[PDB]
């Protein structure tokens, strides 16, 4: 007896392909790799409770290949299995609210996602895929497991692995629209004279070398090739937020002088972060832990700062 049950595939989650399954055969022999909500069921047959359920395959026709990139914005063929590997255990996660933001509970080295998670809640940032789009909304929601798994995914990072909150960054703000983002650095030597330098996008609102934005503005000691040391400082800036970045060291963080930062605790290849939010006091939240201080110090590898226009008065 030929035995039938009718799922939908999918690729996108919203878009449904009806299929009707031999349940003698497994899902892999029908469609190739098959997931069932992050489950890979390539090697299972089908059974009857399937009847009716999603299952997303690999873009194996034009349509899904169309679908596919017009929710994720890649083609890397191997994401889809990246994104239900990490899906499968960000589904056990869990997603407190501290302090009115969407954390994550500490787990398999999660503490650089929670810091970003904390982080993107608090600067002004629109994502371009669809996917990022509609996973981040249910993040701030609470339900922040498909963007968990997402980040992973386009991070190219597995459950474990322990990221960089600044690199994770980084990979966000290549999936947002930065535009309209403008910065304009002058350069200066005794010997080579000034030079100018405008960035965009992401390189307009990203920074490493110093965790100040007010140093930064005020003027930063960098090597020319002449083998002096030159002077960098900011001229102009048109951007909704800027990131300072540093290499970990004890910093003095200031109520009411930045939005939010990172502290990192450890070495190169194994550590912790943390997050302090600077609202009606100072919060540092670690995961799902909170406490509160009037003033803070430790090692900080990241400031957030607000902004809107700026211009020099440095002539
Ligand atoms: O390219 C991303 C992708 C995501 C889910 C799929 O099912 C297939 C592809
Ligand atoms: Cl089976
Ligand atoms: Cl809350
Ligand atoms: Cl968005
Ligand atoms: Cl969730
Ligand atoms: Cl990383
Ligand atoms: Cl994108
Ligand atoms: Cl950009
Ligand atoms: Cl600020
Ligand atoms: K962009
Ligand atoms: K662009
Ligand atoms: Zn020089």
């Amino acid at each position: 007896e030929v035995r039938t049950i009718k799922v939908f595939t999918t690729v996108d989650n919203i878009n449904l392909h009806t299929q009707v399954v031999d349940m003698s055969m497994t899902y892999g022999q029908q469609f190739g790799p098959t997931y069932l909500d992050g489950a890979d069921v390539t090697k299972i047959k089908p059974h009857n409770s399937h009847e009716g359920k999603t299952f997303y395959v690999l873009p194996n026709d034009d349509t899904l290949r169309v679908e596919a990139f017009e929710y994720y914005h890649t083609t890397d063929p191997s994401f889809l299995g990246r994104y239900m590997s990490a899906l499968n255990h960000t589904k056990k996660w869990k997603y407190p609210q501290v302090n009115g933001l969407t954390s994550i509970k500490w787990a398999d080295n999660n503490c650089y996602l929670a810091t970003a998670l904390l982080t993107l809640q608090q600067i002004e940032l629109k994502f371009n895929p669809p996917a990022l789009q509609d996973a981040y909304y249910r993040a701030r929601a609470g339900e922040a497991a498909n963007f968990c798994a997402l980040i992973l995914a386009y991070c190219n990072k597995t459950v474990g692995e322990l990221g960089d909150v600044r690199e994770t960054m980084s990979y966000l703000f290549q999936h947002a629209n930065l535009d309209s983002c403008k910065r304009v650095l002058n350069v200066v030597c005794k010997t080579c004279g000034q030079q100018q330098t405008t960035l965009k996008g992401v390189e307009a609102v990203m920074y490493m070398g110093t965790l100040s934005y007010e140093q930064f503005k005020k003027g930063v000691q960098i090597p020319c090739t002449c083998g002096k040391q030159a002077t960098k400082y900011l001229v102009q800036q048109e951007s909704p937020f800027v990131m300072m970045s540093a290499p970990p060291a004890q910093y003095e963080l200031k109520h009411g002088t930045f939005t939010c930062a990172s502290e990192y605790t450890g070495n190169y290849q194994c550590g912790h972060y943390k997050h302090i939010t600077s609202k009606e006091t100072l919060y540092c939240i670690d995961g799902a832990l909170l406490t509160k201080s009037s003033e803070y110090k430790g090692p900080i590898t990241d400031v957030f700062y607000k902004e809107n226009s700026y211009t020099t008065t440095i002539k």
